[PDB]
């Protein structure tokens, strides 16, 4: 729908997407640096992935939905909550935030401690099939976790939405970082593999994973779990971009 | 009560406990496995508890009660609050979803990492009675700290009960790891010990402890501090399934 | 006030008092012996000090208050808050539970780990003078924090009361534990003191800080900042507990 | 406006500021010295800076706002949420309670851990250009979660304002340390920098990077992203203390 797509406020939902991966991939590639003074502890590594998204989903979540992630955003849209061309303009905006985030960390850091810039590695006893069932278990409790806290029908406390978002992030880098260095994003492993050049032959478990995770976590939540009363129209109707 | 087990609601709550107790032993085994390249900090693993369990009490909590602990269910059984047949199949969800959680880490983590698969284990200079007091020690102050906040008649600011709840099995990790490597939860203990085939002659520490904790809890907190005006009639149709 | 003191529910918040610092001290201590596997970390301390007092705020708070400790008992009191007999009680009350969770974690520790049982000790190179004023900044964040968090006439977003408080006394322990292992609390020195039967010739730090330190908060706070306008009758009513 | 300097409420908020940075700031360094018997993680340093805002702007937020940093303090002005003579009474109490808050610990600290009182400082292998545009990001994203969790427009489930932006603090710190010890407050800086009479070449680079990055902030927030609907004359009310 042109008149949702050429929109103020679809505008800056687009920007505020960029803005928040571009901040994400800075703050969490930072934080895992090689630093030669202090090698990073595997708890500031996840701290700092799950404070970066627990801050960002606080300040620019009422932007845009704060997804800063193309998997999250992909399973919104199998689970009839965005529009396509929300999801394909989300999408573009999270890897191009993902590269210039990667980009700006490349440009600060000094050479003794820039490495590979924390791209996402995969453990050499671990094979692409055992790590590709571990980002999607990782991406599906991050997401069931972000579809219950964002959901406007619940009546219970939900607490801090973006904390409980954001330290799930950090329990998933607690077991997620010895198989893979921990992705959960597509967008977050694609930032640094495009500034170092650098592509894995498993480079497509970070996205395989992380989507058939969330699309599963969506699938059981929204359809099987908590569905909705909407008619066949009304459905397409958000898929067009023309729901009320 | 056939009402109640023949419903559709119920049948979602028990794949609920099933796929929470799933997700939460993956996690909590995953994160304490011995991986070489950097041994698991306690703080690493008490959070990784901790927040596996604040993760799955914001996603799954609406579904069933967010209880994946047999412990809690029996507590709540006998501080009635559920039924007894809704007790039943919540223990037995719970028990095959810890042996589906180990038995998914098993077939992922690699041989060097695997060990005994983090089944708990007494420390050597402790006995088989003073493992118990710790463990009903421990079990206890979670289950008070989910009864007063999940409590529909709490009149005080509850900020957030999945994380309140989570940090308090962080909080048991942080003194029960020294003991015995930190149960709290019968069904934590049980999935490991199913899928590696070891069982400890201290494996009862682990059933009886956490239980007797949980359900010491259920009675201070439902009976003594703060009871109902429930008759006669209105508890035995609690426990029937039959109740409002 | 016998109509006060008499009561149902004095009597279950004076058990609440004493239960709470049962828990907390056991916890606390337990965390900090010198346990040979993996001697804990200070912010392995700082956390299970932190999080034990959060979730005993969490699930007695509504029972008692969940001062779980003297200095605040009495800056509560000063602040014309709560009655003289409620203060004598309370400080008991804490009093016996520090002990009794110091001798029930003394029974349990092994002997190789057991040791002083975490005492409270001042560092060898800061004067008794210095370990004073420590403890006044020490226990005058923690209580303005408690105040601030409960007062009924806050407007401003509280978030959860509990995790706030419990967060303040981890803050407490990353500065306190290198100047005396941190105390903020004369029950929580008091109690392996007793067991262990061994006070330094400093223990009145631990007794004349944390009181100066929370009595300085109750004076800026309810006399200062937020006074209410209760006439000297009324004022009166509190300490001898037959206002409202 | 006068009487909006001379208001009872107004000298609060001042002592307020003044108060607030002076226990931020004695915290903050006090975890970061070079204690000898321990010498501090990055971890501990993270969270001891990120609890000390957290609990002082949930405890001192309602009396002046707990801005506790100058670039903050300045970024409000810009963004039109402050009056020209609460930024100059702000700032100039926060940067004479750090001042005192350093000067505090140093009466304090004994001499095997003062060092250089955890001033900042710029990491040699980084640039004064590289160090100033990471400043700028850390500072960037703690004032956009500030203006999005006291935005009392936001009808999206705030959580706990005060955790969410004492964790940004941690976030900040995280990364930060590496670069520049993580400054990220002009008064932080200030503080130790007088105390110790030691202003490095690079002093500059902590307040030019905290100031940019926060007003950057602060006009994408309230000018591009949620712009109030005012009028240029109420707008001059708001600079001059005379609007509502
Ligand atoms: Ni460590």
């Amino acid at each position: 729908s042109k008149k949702e797509v050429c929109s103020v406020a679809f505008l800056k939902a687009v920007f505020a997407e960029f803005l928040a991966t571009l901040i994400f991939v800075f703050f969490g590639l930072g934080s895992a640096l090689k630093w030669p003074s202090a090698l990073p502890h595997i708890l500031q590594i996840a701290l700092a992935f799950g404070l970066a998204i627990g801050t960002l989903a606080q300040a620019l979540g009422p932007v845009s939905g704060g997804h800063i992630n193309p998997a999250i955003t992909l399973a919104l849209l199998v689970g009839n909550q965005i529009s396509l061309l929300r999801a394909f303009f989300y999408v573009a905006a999270q890897l191009v935030g993902a590269i210039a985030g990667a980009g700006i960390l490349y440009g600060v850091a000094p050479l003794n401690a820039r490495g590979n810039l924390a791209v996402n590695a995969l453990n050499n006893n671990t094979t692409q099939g055992q790590a590709m069932v571990v980002e999607l278990i990782l991406t599906f409790q991050l997401a069931l976790c972000i579809f219950a806290s964002t959901d406007s029908r619940r009546t219970s406390p939900v607490g801090s939405p973006a904390l409980s978002i954001g330290l799930s992030v950090t329990l998933g880098h607690l077991v997620g970082i010895y198989f893979t260095g921990c992705s959960m994003n597509p967008a977050r492993s694609f930032g640094p593999a495009v500034v170092m050049n650098r592509f894995s032959p498993a480079h497509w478990v970070f996205w395989v994973g992380p989507i058939v995770g969330a699309v599963l976590a969506a699938i059981l939540y929204f359809y099987l779990l908590f569905p909705n009363s909407l008619s066949l129209s009304e459905r397409v109707a958000i898929i067009k971009g023309t729901y009320e």
